[PDB]
């Protein structure tokens, strides 16, 4: 796989940002038109990928017969999420296109990934991945807005992994981001609320995660405080470290170092930052091109022109694919179509696999009336 990239990141083109944000104050960013040199060659369900850059700390939890230290690693691999973030602060990815979808199989962490964007009004995606010790699927939309200095991002939606070989339902919420400074000189991120990881079923044991605010510069910076407790209340577990870097069972008598967050690539600064798994999910390997729906976010234009340097391509395409989506919103919308999506049906008011990407794959060369051309 490609640790490189084939051309280098724009260092900085935002300017755009600033007469954009400060005319957008209050409003859903959404909802307001961008350059895209403003963005990265990732879009929200490969970002959503991104969240199993550590998923073998799963493939650990399913592994204990202790509950407990399952919680843990849960907890670890939770917290795990925001690693990214630290380095890629600021930039936005590409909004998915209504109908998109995005696949990456692993053999190598062995879980299989697929995610569609099932809703662009509001903007919701779903993924579902699959691996031999855990199923892993959720349902996210961000409500982001930029106030006078810094951005919040907001998720909404919860968190899902199942252990077949202990029946563990694990369930947790993802927690808020501002992003302090955006427009100005250092832009660092803070996560705020509280993380609360919940065994559907098992009554023994909860986790409660909380982000330590401290000032940009304190030793407490990016601090993590996590507890496991008993069904009473009482703590058995607690868990340090910080959120970005390294994260710690035990804290008393013994203790252990349960997570380290990957290094980066070599220079990363100069291929929008991304994480040697980051560079891995826009690359397109000859053997696959014949296997995955004209859908995959691999074939995307506007995508790959920018991953290629070639902003005047990026902005034309991406022009051009999104007056398509208001021709069939509008196309739909006359004919009174609540659209749905291809391989997610809402149950609950949650977006869950209906369970037909997989074996649809299972047979080779899907060319079977590939739903609606998106480019």
């Amino acid at each position: 796989r490609r640790t490189s990239l084939p051309a280098p990141s724009p260092s900085s083109s935002n300017i755009s940002l600033w007469n954009i944000l400060r005319n957008n104050i209050g409003k859903d960013l959404s909802k307001v038109a961008m350059p895209v040199e403003l963005n990265e060659p990732l879009n929200t369900l490969q970002r959503l990928c991104e969240e199993l850059e550590y998923s073998e700390l799963l493939d650990k939890a399913a592994q204990i017969p202790s509950p407990l230290e399952r919680m843990v690693y849960v907890a670890a691999f939770a917290i795990s999420a925001y690693a990214s973030s630290y380095y890629r602060a600021g930039s936005k990815p590409f909004n998915p296109v209504l109908g998109e979808t995005y696949e990456c199989i692993r053999e190598d962490k062995g879980f299989q990934f697929f995610s569609e964007q099932v809703s662009h009004h509001p903007p919701i995606s779903a993924c579902h991945a699959e691996s031999r010790n855990f199923v892993f699927w959720q349902d996210v939309r961000w409500k982001n807005k930029f106030w006078g200095k810094s951005m919040e991002i907001v998720p909404i939606g919860t968190t899902h992994v199942t252990l077949p070989v202990f029946g563990d339902h694990f369930e947790w919420n993802k927690v808020t981001s501002c992003i302090h400074n955006i427009l100005s000189g250092q832009r660092w991120i803070e996560h705020y609320g509280e993380i609360v990881i919940k065994n559907l079923h098992d009554d023994s044991c909860y986790c409660k995660v909380n982000f330590i605010k401290a000032k940009y510069w304190s030793t407490n910076a990016h601090e993590i405080e996590g507890t496991v407790f008993d069904r009473s209340g009482k703590a058995v577990h607690r868990l340090f470290g910080k959120w970005h870097e390294s994260i710690y069972c035990g804290g008393g008598s013994s203790s252990a170092c349960v997570w380290r967050a990957n290094p980066m690539p070599k220079g990363y600064e100069q291929y929008y930052s991304f994480t040697q798994f980051a560079l891995e999910l826009n690359e397109m390997d000859p053997s696959s091109k014949s296997l995955l729906p004209p859908t995959d976010t691999r074939f995307r234009p506007d995508q790959r022109f920018l991953e290629e340097g070639n902003l005047e391509e990026a902005e034309i395409q991406k022009q051009r694919i999104e007056q398509l989506q208001r021709e069939r919103r509008r196309v739909l919308e006359e004919n009174h179509v609540e659209h749905q999506p291809r391989f997610f049906r809402k149950s609950d008011g949650s977006w869950v696999s209906n369970g037909t990407y997989l074996e649809l794959r299972k047979d080779l060369g899907f060319s079977k009336l590939d739903h609606p051309v998106l480019w």
